[PDB]
């Protein structure tokens, strides 16, 4: 169903090319944020749905939200949602994996100069993160599993989370931004991008800003 079956061994070189392709094809780099919000919206839909039959699934994190937390000190942009979350197996599948179907369609679409604006539907959207970031940490907690951290920059690694604060449920993406892409820690820019590709989202998109007072 996906490239290299599922397993990812001695294939760091591929991540560079996909990153190089996506960095060359997508000159408007703000679309990484649109894909994050779209991923988070889908995650919230799934837990809301399965909470209709079994409302006890919402007790881990009662509220359903998307939250963007720019960390100016650490040069990190954090995007958290309270969706269904990801087990260890789910993290390995969704993160860093390529689908032969999507890539073949993506590559072929590039050949004919066809509309590739919607990156998510080629199963390749993961590497849009590397448009703005040099490293990525994914913290996730699924009701049926413990909290795990997936991170790469590349070598993939899923580590049991024994340090970060506890998420009730859901996923947090920590983006270590490139030195030229720090514009995405600023409030104005974030609202600009969110306002663009977020009209149709049914969940609140919250922005946490720390400003000094005069
Ligand atoms: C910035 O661009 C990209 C980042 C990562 C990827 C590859 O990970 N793909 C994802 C798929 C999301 C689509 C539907 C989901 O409801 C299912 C729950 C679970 C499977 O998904 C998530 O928890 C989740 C999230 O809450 C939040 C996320 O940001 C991602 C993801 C994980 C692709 C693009």
């Amino acid at each position: 169903l996906y490239f290299q079956g599922e397993t990812h061994e001695f294939t760091a070189e591929i991540s560079q090319l996909m990153s190089l392709i996506i960095n060359t094809v997508y000159s408007n780099k703000e679309i990484f944020l649109r894909e994050l919000i779209s991923n988070a919206s889908d995650a919230l839909d799934k837990i809301r749905y399965q909470a209709l039959s079994d409302p006890s699934q919402l007790e881990s994190e009662p509220e359903l939200f998307i939250r963007i937390i720019p960390q100016k000190d650490q040069k990190v942009l954090e995007i958290r949602d309270s969706g269904i979350g990801m087990t260890k197996a789910d993290l390995v599948n969704n993160l860093g994996t390529i689908a032969k179907s999507g890539t073949k369609s993506f590559m072929e679409a590039l050949s004919a100069g066809a509309d590739v604006s919607m990156i998510g539907q080629f199963g390749v959207g993961f590497y849009s993160l590397f448009l703005v970031a040099d490293h990525v940490q994914v913290i996730s907690k699924h009701n049926d599993d413990e909290q795990y951290v997936w991170e790469s920059n590349g070598k993939f690694t899923v580590t049991l989370d024994e340090t970060n604060e506890r998420l009730g449920r859901g996923t947090m993406l920590r983006l270590f931004l490139k030195e030229d892409q720090l514009e995405y820690l600023e409030e104005k820019r974030i609202k600009e991008v969110v306002k663009k590709h977020s009209e149709f989202v049914a969940y609140p998109i919250q922005l946490v800003v720390t400003k000094e007072v005069e």
